[PDB]
């Protein structure tokens, strides 16, 4: 059966590509995925990682965790109730999450059913040849063939997978995938990694932990959230500690063993040990390239393991493309969507378009959260002669009342001081992810720091702090930090 | 004999506008400044004080009281996410809220008092300022112009920044009603309250009273016209009406109190023009705010008022008297803190900085702290449709996923973008939902940079957020062509 486009992976990127090809350009599209709905055994499914074991369920679980702060903080505003009666039912959270995600799974299934030139196939897709995608029962290339899809065009969009370090007892550890389906909230949990997944789950586990519970986050280096603003990395560390999460920096598991009670004994490279109910490895995500049989057609990988692509998502093989996490670039849903749309406009429209990977807004659903767009000051300082940093920092008046006085709002703007051009905006505090979206738009209009400070504020908000910073706090000259210009 | 003091600038009103002007004049340009206000700290008898209406009896305390009110929703919405506690034990303690708000406001009052005691060429004078002549401001003990003179301040330049005051309708029993001013000091939360008005102050207080009412309590909002929140997007007006109703607030539209008497039990018996009646414990009038011009004795120097009652100003805040200026609510235009601040800063840069500058009153971001709130910047579609031959409206609306779990399914998110369809210029952005006031701030920057719809949709979304809806709208929902609403272009 003959298709213009075969997409392997019904995920953020694959679905955007497929939808657009069918509905905008009247093409015949086949999309393959390994499951129709979320969860064990394969976790991702129709909708992708984001829908099934990613942005969507984690956001709903962070919403859940936020109530731990809201219930306590309400007292300062005169709310009275029996604090001793308060309990966090993990099972109810997971059932509510499960229902929300399943509803999205069914809605996407109806999308395929109701849309011309857009067909779903269940199974494991791989490259037989330049123009043939084979769908099998399992990831085993020896398993029963279900379909052979002849394709003018093949889109690789299989996403990424949790990286598990090669330490003794790694089989006793879980990933984010299993975290979504834990029957019980872990009493003691170690989250391994300093990235957004580790931090976000440390917050989820911290709110739902049974009495006497303890969330520990470890990270092999000095400071969590490498690649984020340094002030914010230091402040989110403080804010996680203030909420009872134990941060172990410069620590890395060397091995994990089974205790007689079913708990885990973690030995660090330092020789420290910790007993936990759960060890969640969140050290990274690697391109999902192994099941695709890329060596059947010679699709080239980078040394890092990504499918190598040019700016238009083309592989070394004509009519084979790769978008989203499999290209091991920015591992974000909206980037995967943008690449898919760009690809389909390039190949099927008269409109060659390439995704802009600069000035992409992103968020960490820490409590409170991070919103960021564009360069951090140390990356700016290597690119530009004169960088100005503007910094506003304060305890929200509401947290003087709530008692959460540790909850510092941070707003930083990084400029090219030569012309005023905003290079980066970095926010920590309630609403930060919401504030930053339209900042993303501002950086596409070559917004200068004067464009922010000449805009009239919305009062009272956190966001108005962006329109109130007129004088640099400090500068980088030829890459060196200093309070005054040299 | 006590001598008058001489200043480059005398500001009447230590509020949002006046303090910005005063600070900038003294600290940026080395001018000698006097600022006059009637009270050093918030509350009765004059309510506004050092810091202005926003600090004392406006934005600051209302926002802290709305934050308090939001916990009614959080406590209930927590259960869907697995939170369990004794619902029967839940009590909203208004006295705690009011005491917390009072200490937050007093701390701002004290810090402003300190700025004044500490900053050279920036002096605070306690009392009632009025114009005696072109170059003399008199500070009196009261608003009565026969009250004792405390100071005469000679001024090269005079700034009128005395703000506004609640409007009270001339109805029988008006003395049985309060304004927002008294609302902030009620010793007890009212069991039954009528908020009169369809504006943001009525809507915002309705939400506050609704969360803190005792058992059996009821909040009623009345408005003389068909739909609350004139000036806001019509979809949002309709939806915030449904969301107030869904949270147990009674909305009486096309209804207006004709009189108020006291029942024998001391409760308020309200009779509407329709002959409908309602018994409440509190009637809060929030029908408008009027410029505070009466006490300035403007007739002494001939400062012209508009028909409407505001001080008349040109684009540079200049009155008809060359060295007398007016900014903020006294000009009776956009009654917003950050617009008063912008005007004050522009005035001082123009008068003392020799870099002339006028406030842009277009594309001003603003919010309503309804639950959930409104964030808006720029033109509503029916206004755009009168100025532009071809208007496109982009619209996203849905029940946030989190509210399918919370149970608050009535909490529909609305994002609307209004464009000149001719060139794609964004005229207006209108948001209803959690974070809308935070979202809209940088949208203000976008409109100042003449953003087009394609600037929005080429921007990559932050996922998952409400705000990414602004960046996923590629096709108009409908149009206006020569003022006519239609789903498709001809
Ligand atoms: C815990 C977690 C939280 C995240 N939070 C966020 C967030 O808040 N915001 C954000 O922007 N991003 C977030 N991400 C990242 C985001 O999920 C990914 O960047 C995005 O899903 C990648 O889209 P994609 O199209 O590359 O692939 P995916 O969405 O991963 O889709 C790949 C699909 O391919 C299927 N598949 C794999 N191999 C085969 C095969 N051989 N044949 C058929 N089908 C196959 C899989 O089942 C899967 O459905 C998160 C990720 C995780 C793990
Ligand atoms: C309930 C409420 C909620 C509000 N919420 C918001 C909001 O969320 N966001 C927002 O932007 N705006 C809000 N506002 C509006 C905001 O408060 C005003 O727009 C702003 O304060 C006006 O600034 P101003 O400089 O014109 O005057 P003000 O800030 O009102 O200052 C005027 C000052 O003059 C003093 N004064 C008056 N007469 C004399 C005299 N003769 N001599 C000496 N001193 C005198 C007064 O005591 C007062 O302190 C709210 C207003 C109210 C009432
Ligand atoms: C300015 N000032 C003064 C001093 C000096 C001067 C004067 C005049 C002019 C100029 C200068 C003021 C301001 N600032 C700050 O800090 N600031 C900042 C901050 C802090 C905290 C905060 C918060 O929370 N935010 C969020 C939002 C909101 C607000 C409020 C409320 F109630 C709720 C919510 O925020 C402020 C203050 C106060 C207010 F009311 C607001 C804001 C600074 C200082
Ligand atoms: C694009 N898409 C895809 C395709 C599909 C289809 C089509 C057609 C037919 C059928 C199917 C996606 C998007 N959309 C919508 O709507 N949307 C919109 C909405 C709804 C709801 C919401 C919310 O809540 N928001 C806020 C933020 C968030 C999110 C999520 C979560 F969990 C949290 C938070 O948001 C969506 C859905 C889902 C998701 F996950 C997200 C979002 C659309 C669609």
């Amino acid at each position: 059966k003959a298709f213009d486009l075969v997409v392997i992976g019904a995920g953020s990127g694959g679905l955007e590509a497929g939808w657009n090809a069918a509905t905008l350009y009247g093409k015949r599209v086949a999309v393959v995925d390994v499951q129709t709905s979320h969860g064990p055994p394969f976790y991702a499914a129709l909708g992708g990682t984001c829908v099934n074991v990613g942005c969507v369920p984690k956001k709903l679980m962070v919403t859940g965790a936020q109530y731990m702060d809201h219930l306590r903080e309400s007292a300062g505003f005169g709310w009275e109730f029996d604090g001793s009666s308060v309990k966090a039912n993990w099972k109810k959270l997971i059932a509510a999450k499960n229902e929300a995600v399943l509803d999205i799974n069914k809605s996407y299934e109806g999308m395929f059913n109701d849309t011309e030139g857009l067909d779903f196939f269940l199974g494991w897709g791989s490259l037989e040849s330049k123009n043939v995608v084979v769908v099998r029962e399992t990831a085993d290339p020896k398993s029963a063939v279900k379909e052979r899809l002849q394709a003018d065009h093949i889109l690789l969009a299989t996403g990424s997978w949790p990286q598990m370090p090669a330490i003794p007892g790694i089989e006793h550890c879980i990933s984010s995938n299993e975290a979504f389906y834990l029957p019980e909230p872990p009493r003691r949990v170690l989250t391994v990694g300093g990235g957004f997944i580790s931090v976000e789950f440390a917050g989820i586990f911290n709110a739902y932990k049974p009495p006497g519970g303890k969330v520990t986050l470890c990270y092999r280096n000095n400071l969590i959230l490498r690649g984020f603003d340094e002030t914010i990395r230091e402040e989110v560390t403080k804010q996680l500690t203030a909420n009872g999460i134990e941060i172990m920096t410069n620590e890395n598991p060397a091995k994990v063993s089974l205790n007689t009670d079913g708990s885990k004994h973690v030995t660090f490279e330092s020789g420290k040990t910790l007993d936990v109910d759960v060890v969640m490895m969140a050290i990274g995500r690697i391109p999902r390239t192994n099941d695709l049989q890329l060596g059947n057609v010679g699709v080239k990988l980078t040394p890092k393991g990504g499918v190598q692509v040019d700016e238009f998502s083309r592989t070394n093989v004509p009519n084979i493309y790769a978008i989203g996490d499999i290209t091991d670039r920015l591992m974000l849903t909206p980037v995967a969507i943008n690449e898919g749309a760009a690809l389909v406009d390039t190949v099927f429209g008269n409109k060659p378009r390439k995704t802009d990977h600069t000035r992409v807004a992103s968020a960490v659903f820490s409590i409170p959260p991070i919103g960021t767009c564009g360069l951090i000051e140390e990356v700016a300082a290597k690119e530009f002669e004169k960088v100005a940093v503007y910094m506003s920092s304060f305890t929200p008046l509401m947290h003087n009342i709530s008692g959460s006085k540790y909850k510092k709002f941070v707003a930083k703007i990084v400029t090219n001081h030569s012309d005023g051009t905003v290079l980066g905006v970095h926010l920590l505090g309630d609403g930060a992810p919401e504030i930053i979206q339209a900042v993303g738009v501002c950086l596409r209009l070559n917004a200068k720091i004067s464009d922010f400070y000449n805009t009239i504020g919305v009062h009272p908000t956190s966001a108005e702090e962006l329109c109130s910073m007129r004088t640099p706090s400090y500068y980088y000259v030829k890459g060196e930090k200093m309070e005054k210009l040299p």
